[PDB]
């Protein structure tokens, strides 16, 4: 009786009406850093006000001297090295790019590109494995071609930008590689809630990692998806800690705030009012497939726990 | 000694770095006409003050009757076929639409768009076999496809513009056969004198027109190869008009003013500058050719006479 159970509402979308058709600037390169950067040991600051949050609610720091984790947004390979410099000095252990994208990705003559379809919906549908080849496929047909390269602006259209023959293509697992961090991938699509697949691929990998592994989230803007996976691995680690201290915290710290809160967009907008709806209760889902299957070691995991336990809207 | 002889500078500049990179918008299609639309029998205005030309003179108007050449620029189909109705009003004759465009152009769901390179040079140097190949195999390639099509704004990059599935492809030929206009090719490059090609091509077509044919020049602006090719036009026919006459008499009409006048361009446009003086050299030369040339009925060809008579600097 029903086609698409509550998380999984963007299957429903049709891939064939967001097809890639720019290059798209993900970071001009400017600052020393990428945008919304952020660690689990940084201060707490007041809530934004679109929120509508108790601003004098103090919640519980239970854990996070010891989750280390940190998030961002897209990055030149500049900017990366100084990322993981600064990361660096608070660890020993392994450093992880933990990168969310399921967009096409990487790096024409060190510029941080990617294959950009309306609402970043380019590999809407695929597999990791085939949204992976076309985005190698891609990459290198660029390689001596010429290609046009743009932010977006006014309505998420190129505006300006530049036009080149690229002499130099690379993926983003040897950018990061050269700058000393390990790479691991979740294509994630962006705007809405990641799949069942995109959470037992996380799940099986978080499950691999040494103790003092660090674990460097990054996709685009640094907030949707960043802040997702920020707060399902805040869970795991942190399962005594309770649902609202864990939003609070994950969103004060630089985060997207994924608890409820009153929604209200823009017109042009308004596709995102129910993939926000749908987030907020595919939160609370997850932080309740932790408390029932953390005991057992998850012994089921996410996806298959979802389907007898379906969420509601 | 000499590499690139008078009339042939462009032939030094690299293809390489002028390829396409987007389809770029050649008329938003809001008027009913084309811009720059003008016929042989329309009334002369007053000259352009940056021509700084004899406002008083009163050129001849000898052989402008009969003359039957028009010029605009690129146009949707619902353009040309008002240009067509419009031109059909003055004469019976078979009229030709005599695209002027090297640029790869046709249309997409009816929408007239080009394969933009830097300089609108995409296809420079390019044989008028291997442009037109360039176009159809292009064309093809966006049926079916997703396609960005832009305007260019700020520093001729894009700027805003739309995204579609593409469900119907046309070439300006058919475009033009479904208007009730004859159709003609010669693939001119933008900014420059035409080549010793393209004017062979242009005067054997000339030497097999019916008598009351009516030829309607186009190209993007409808500027600067469309009056260039109005102007041969109008000296082939009318050779015992004088040079200045032709030149004043093509301008007021609403052509640009192929005699000597003070260039003055700005800095990112100071490119243009020897191309504008080659063009007033050659086209004295042309009308040199004309004279010379008008007695044996045109034996010679222009390309062959040129080289034995080069231009000079
Ligand atoms: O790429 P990430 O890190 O997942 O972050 C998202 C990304 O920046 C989107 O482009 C953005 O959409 P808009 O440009 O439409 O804001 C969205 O904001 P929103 O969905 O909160 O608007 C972000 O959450
Ligand atoms: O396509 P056509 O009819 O040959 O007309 C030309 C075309 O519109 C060029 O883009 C334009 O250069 P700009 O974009 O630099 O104006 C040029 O003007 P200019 O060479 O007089 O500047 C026109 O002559
Ligand atoms: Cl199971």
């Amino acid at each position: 009786t029903v086609t698409e159970p509550v998380g999984s509402y963007a299957r429903a979308e049709r891939p064939q009406d967001f097809e890639g058709f720019v290059w798209r600037l993900d970071n001009d390169g400017k600052e020393a850093l990428p945008r919304n950067f952020r660690t689990s040991a940084d201060a707490l600051r007041a809530p934004e006000k679109k929120f509508h949050l108790d601003a004098a609610y103090v919640p519980s720091r239970e854990g996070m001297d010891a989750l280390h984790i940190s998030g961002s947004s897209a990055f030149t390979p500049a900017q990366l090295k100084n990322v993981a410099a600064k990361l660096r000095e608070k660890t020993a252990g392994p450093i992880y790019d933990v990168d969310l994208r399921q967009e096409s990705h990487g790096y024409l003559d060190g510029i941080p590109v990617s294959w950009y379809g309306e609402r970043d919906w380019a590999n809407l549908g695929k597999s990791q494995h085939e949204a992976l080849a076309d985005e190698r496929h891609r990459l290198h047909a660029a390689l001596h071609k010429t290609v046009y390269i743009a932010p977006l602006g006014k309505h998420k259209l190129p505006e300006g930008g530049e036009v080149r023959r690229v002499q130099k293509v690379q993926t983003e697992q040897e950018v990061a590689e050269a700058a000393g961090m390990r790479y691991f991938r979740i294509a994630a699509t962006d705007h809405v809630w990641p799949t069942p697949e995109n959470i037992d691929r996380f799940l099986a990998f978080y499950r691999t990692l040494p103790q003092d592994a660090w674990l460097h989230f990054h996709s685009e803007a640094g907030v949707g998806r960043t802040t997702a996976f920020m707060v399902m691995t805040d869970m795991l680690k942190n399962p005594s800690v309770s649902l609202k201290d864990i939003l609070y915290r994950q969103h004060e710290i630089g985060g997207f705030y994924y608890g409820e809160f009153p929604i209200k967009t823009k017109d042009k907008d308004s596709w995102k009012t129910k993939y926000y709806r749908e987030k907020i209760v595919m939160i609370e889902q997850f932080y309740r497939y932790v408390q029932e299957n953390r005991a057992d070691g998850y012994q089921t995991p996410w996806s298959v726990w979802l389907k007898s336990h379906p969420a509601k809207a």
